[PDB]
């Protein structure tokens, strides 16, 4: 415990987490910089080497927050984000990992608590939704499968797949060109598949809405609720 | 009497509704699965007779369901849902109601509460906001018939019919390539094309907006009437 | 005033405004009927016909409703906009007039009460809009202004003018093609002409999302102030 | 002081005020104008003068302004903005800045108090946003240095650079010709390329949509604690 507690003074420092945001914040500039070709033709050399500090600094500092926080670390979201991200960032450049080591800027994200908050108070509603979510996801379903068999032969590359035609039903979702860039098109031999898309285009745009409604009118009945019983209990009492 | 209680013993257990739910899941991967011709080319057999046993066993369900609610069957959406969508599947492969067999798969909307619910609520909405979609119909209409006559002539894809009007002006409601795609073209015959497309434009973003508005700030107000009345009840009482 | 009376039971009438609305109906059919050059080919001559007499009894109408309201008639918005619906399907079809004269059928609208409501409900909210309206005005007026000097020059159809950087300007806050059709297109001449759009975006948007906000959240503040009297005055009361 | 209140009771006086903004919208008038070659070559010689007198007359305001308020003036942001348009618009006609001149046109707003009443409102929302902005923009800056090395070999308009990458993630943020302009074309090549902006896409609409919801959420809930605080002192005190 001796040697325990030496270190937990050190990794629990603000000096130790001031200065892992310090080396965020340069690495960060580091990435956009490596971004120019000119810029690495010369100055390329340095950052290279300075990448491979910073990887190894923060693997030094996992090992160390893993002593100090024992199970506790791997039951902790933010850290087993600063894990994985460390990990990936530790595959030998042998290809598309070569990219997601810039996910390590999201430890700017997990190293500051405004941040932290941020996505906490953002990723809490999804529980709530996931219901909702699945319902939406079974009618994407049912509606891909339906626009592969009703277009797919004549319009493979839109429909030809049920992945093809998740992906054109999603597009559809945004509003995206739906009408010049998919429908018109898919009329010009489908005359009635306006009846598909039109109804589509309903519910989705719908259900998008009423979930915002339903967050905001239900939150607020909530806010009403607790106001209530905090008012009903003084008029009890005084 | 007798004969009666075993059917309903049976419709009415969890099995029945489990096993019901477990067709359908697996009927869902199966249409999913059809989509693929490399597939169908080798597995098809088997799935066609599937199928076809799923269809015969949500008959048997159907009819069973029916023998046990009587005429409350027929006076409820969900099991006339069921109905319908399983009737469909049974008209014989001589087209476009093969493609609606999948419509089966809104089953398990029907068959698990929790999305009932969701599709109770999101339904709700709706019977309050009927007198404004027949103002925003008749809006519509009437427009379709003035973009007739303004622009059919000369723009008889997009204006020619009062379908095609109807089907123009509904993209230009969802905003997609209204200018560039059809209103810049007007404009190149009728310069003033855009004094009818732009207060469109205005007329029905505002209604969608303030529809929005008005249901949450509708809601809130009758929140807050329930409130206020349990308030009121406990200041007159203590 | 007993040849007063008489009209003013015959016009204040049940039987006379369910008259009137079923004119606007059939009317309404007739006039999209109207749009089919077959239909025009055979029954043409009926409809034409048709729409004089419905013409003239709402001539008739509206003129036995002024001896009725008096000068009240034309302080009534509704009846003002009956007037002039009618007035203009009056000039004689010597052109955009034979086409304005399609509004009538919104008095299906100022006959129907629930109609009424709806539209005075969401005319109700500009009010206390228009000096946001103005303040968007005058900013869509500077930047037209700038954007016709930056840009006319080279891109003459988009900004050479004041009335078309409107227009452009207009398009971009639907964000409709704003950037592969007009940007990008800008910016192979004007690299940063970014600088002038993004920013542009984002106050017009901003704006747009803020004015909803601050209805909803101003809307229940009004109504908690109301229910804070209410419940203020039985606590001190009781 | 003698000469100092003699400006002051001007600088402050109603008709001081009134002329400026009688100034600001002439010469916004004026800058409408100038706008036709046509009127330029005829009337410009008038205009221009016109718009030096302006810009003497706010060059003498701003003087006066300043020997009234003092340090006061440069602590102030509504005459900090009349201050530096005022400033834009006196360096020499010698080319950007000429275009910046009609800023001084938002000079109405900064003199009108409903207009500064609007901005200040809509202004008071960011402060307690910059987390979530700095959040996003973070966000945005990830996924464009991913997306340069992804995509900025093969598409060098659209992701060859930081900047450029920048840009197009905006625009897909919009969700402008997200797919047929972007995602579809770089499919062609990299068909995992959903992969990469679908994410993108949920993660910006769900930002923005959960934003709307927290300030709109949030504020009532002031307003409850406000209202509940309110009705506990009377159930207390009566
Ligand atoms: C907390 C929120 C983070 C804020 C993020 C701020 C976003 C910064 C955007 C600036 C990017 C400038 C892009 C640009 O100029 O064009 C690309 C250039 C030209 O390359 P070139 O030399 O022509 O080959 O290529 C370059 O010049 C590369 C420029 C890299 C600059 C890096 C500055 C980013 C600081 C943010 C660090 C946050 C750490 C997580
Ligand atoms: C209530 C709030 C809104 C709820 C929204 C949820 C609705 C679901 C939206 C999902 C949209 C994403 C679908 C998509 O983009 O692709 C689906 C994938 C792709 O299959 P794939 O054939 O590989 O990609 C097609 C593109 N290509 C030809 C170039 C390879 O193949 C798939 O089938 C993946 C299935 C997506 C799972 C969705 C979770
Ligand atoms: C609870 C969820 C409900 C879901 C609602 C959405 C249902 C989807 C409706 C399907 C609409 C059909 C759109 C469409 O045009 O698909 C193509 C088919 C076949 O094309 P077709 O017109 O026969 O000519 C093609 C000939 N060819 C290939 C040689 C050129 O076109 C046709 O076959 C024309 C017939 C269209 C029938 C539309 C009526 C369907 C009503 C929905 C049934 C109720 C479901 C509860
Ligand atoms: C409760 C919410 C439901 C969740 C729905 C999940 C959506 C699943 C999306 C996955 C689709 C994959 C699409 C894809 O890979 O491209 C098309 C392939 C290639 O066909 P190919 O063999 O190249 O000819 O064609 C295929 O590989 C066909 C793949 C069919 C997979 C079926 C899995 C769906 C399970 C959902 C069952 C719900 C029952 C209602
Ligand atoms: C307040 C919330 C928002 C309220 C939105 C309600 C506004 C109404 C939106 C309706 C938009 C749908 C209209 C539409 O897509 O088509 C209208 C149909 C189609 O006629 P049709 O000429 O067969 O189709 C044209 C396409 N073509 C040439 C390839 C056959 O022909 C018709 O005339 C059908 C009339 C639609 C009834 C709408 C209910
Ligand atoms: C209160 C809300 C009002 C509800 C409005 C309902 C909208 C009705 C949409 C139906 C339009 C059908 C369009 C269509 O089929 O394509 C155009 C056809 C073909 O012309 P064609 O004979 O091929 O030359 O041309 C036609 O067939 C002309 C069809 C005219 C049908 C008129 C029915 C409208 C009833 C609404 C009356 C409300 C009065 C204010
Ligand atoms: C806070 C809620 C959102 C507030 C939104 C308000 C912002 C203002 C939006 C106005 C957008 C409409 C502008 C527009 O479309 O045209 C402006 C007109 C047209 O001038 P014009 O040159 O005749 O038309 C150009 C098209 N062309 C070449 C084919 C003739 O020429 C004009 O200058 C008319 C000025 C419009 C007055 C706006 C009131
Ligand atoms: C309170 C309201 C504030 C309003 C904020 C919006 C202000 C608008 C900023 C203007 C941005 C300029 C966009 C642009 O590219 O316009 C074109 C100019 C001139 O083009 P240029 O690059 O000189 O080359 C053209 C040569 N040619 C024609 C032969 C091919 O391009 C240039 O001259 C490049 C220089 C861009 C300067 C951008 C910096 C302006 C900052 C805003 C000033 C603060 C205002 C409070
Ligand atoms: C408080 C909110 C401010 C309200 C702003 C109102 C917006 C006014 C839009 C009217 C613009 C008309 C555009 C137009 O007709 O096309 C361009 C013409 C044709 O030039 P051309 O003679 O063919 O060469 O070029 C012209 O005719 C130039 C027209 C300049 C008219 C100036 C009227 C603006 C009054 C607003 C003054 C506010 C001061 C801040
Ligand atoms: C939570 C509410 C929503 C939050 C939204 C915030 C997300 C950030 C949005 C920023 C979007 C604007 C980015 C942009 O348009 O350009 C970024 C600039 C441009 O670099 P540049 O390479 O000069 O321009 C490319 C266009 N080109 C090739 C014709 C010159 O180069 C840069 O790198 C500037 C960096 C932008 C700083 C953003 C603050
Ligand atoms: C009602 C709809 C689903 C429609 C069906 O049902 C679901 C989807 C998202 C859910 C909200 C979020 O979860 C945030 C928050 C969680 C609290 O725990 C309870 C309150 C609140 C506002 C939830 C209420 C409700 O549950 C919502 C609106
Ligand atoms: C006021 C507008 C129509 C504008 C006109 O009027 C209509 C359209 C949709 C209607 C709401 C929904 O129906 C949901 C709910 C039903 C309850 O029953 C009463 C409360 C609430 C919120 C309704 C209030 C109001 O009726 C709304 C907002
Ligand atoms: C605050 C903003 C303007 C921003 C500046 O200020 C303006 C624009 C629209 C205005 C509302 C509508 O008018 C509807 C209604 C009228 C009542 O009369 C007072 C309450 C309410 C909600 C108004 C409050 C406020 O006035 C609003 C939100
Ligand atoms: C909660 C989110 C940020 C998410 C994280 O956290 C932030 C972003 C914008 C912030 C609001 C605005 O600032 C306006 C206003 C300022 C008052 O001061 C406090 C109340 C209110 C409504 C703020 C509440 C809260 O702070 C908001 C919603």
């Amino acid at each position: 415990s001796h040697m325990y507690l030496r270190i937990t003074n050190i990794v629990e420092s603000s000096f130790f987490t001031k200065f892992i945001i310090y080396l965020i914040v340069l690495n960060g500039i580091t990435m956009g910089l490596e971004t120019s070709k000119t810029f690495m033709q010369s100055f390329g050399v340095y950052t290279t080497l300075f990448n491979q500090i910073v990887i190894t600094i923060f693997t030094i500092e996992i090992i160390l927050r893993i002593y100090v926080h024992r199970i506790s670390f791997f039951k902790d979201p933010w850290s087993l984000f600063d894990f994985f991200v460390v990990a990936i960032s530790l595959v030998p450049t042998s290809e598309i990992l070569r990219v997601l080591r810039v996910l390590r800027l999201f430890r700017l994200v997990t190293a500051v608590p405004q941040m932290r908050k941020i996505v906490s108070a953002l990723i809490s509603v999804i529980p709530g939704m996931l219901s909702v979510i699945a319902l939406m996801t079974l009618f994407f379903y049912i509606f891909a499968i339906m626009a592969t068999q009703l277009f797919g032969e004549r319009f493979p590359e839109w429909f030809g797949t049920l992945g093809e035609s998740f992906y054109t039903l999603f597009q559809v979702m945004t509003l995206e060109s739906w009408s010049m860039g998919i429908v018109r098109p898919l009329m010009e031999v489908y005359p009635y598949a306006w009846v598909f898309f039109i109804p589509f285009i309903f519910v989705v745009t719908f259900v998008m809405i009423n979930l915002v409604v339903a967050i905001i009118v239900d939150a607020m009945a909530i806010l009403n609720q607790k106001e209530e019983q905090h008012i009903i209990d003084e008029v009890q009492s005084h």
